[PDB]
């Protein structure tokens, strides 16, 4: 009990978890890609009360993507663009 995260999986139309069309803006940003695949991954860490989004491809296949998303939600070094640049 001290550790502050929250990780949701957002994806598809249905992607507002319950009710949170917050990314929405991004899937309509310009009439973007819409085909009922639009998979997003936000996690919520304590950044000064804020969050951060990534796109997300292909998660779909084997832990070569579970450990590498775990880390990109709230790993030691991030917010290097680097790993991002591999996924992007």
């Amino acid at each position: 009990l001290f550790i502050a995260t929250l990780k949701g999986i957002f994806t598809l139309k249905d992607l507002p978890e319950e009710f949170r069309p917050f990314v929405d803006y991004k899937a309509g940003l310009e009439k973007k890609k819409l085909s009922d695949d639009d998979e997003i991954a936000i996690i919520s860490i304590k950044g000064t009360q804020s969050n951060h989004v990534l796109f997300l491809s292909s998660y779909n296949s084997v832990d070569e993507i579970r450990k590498e998303l775990e880390e990109a939600g709230a790993k030691i070094n991030h917010t290097t663009l680097k790993i991002l640049e591999g996924h992007l």
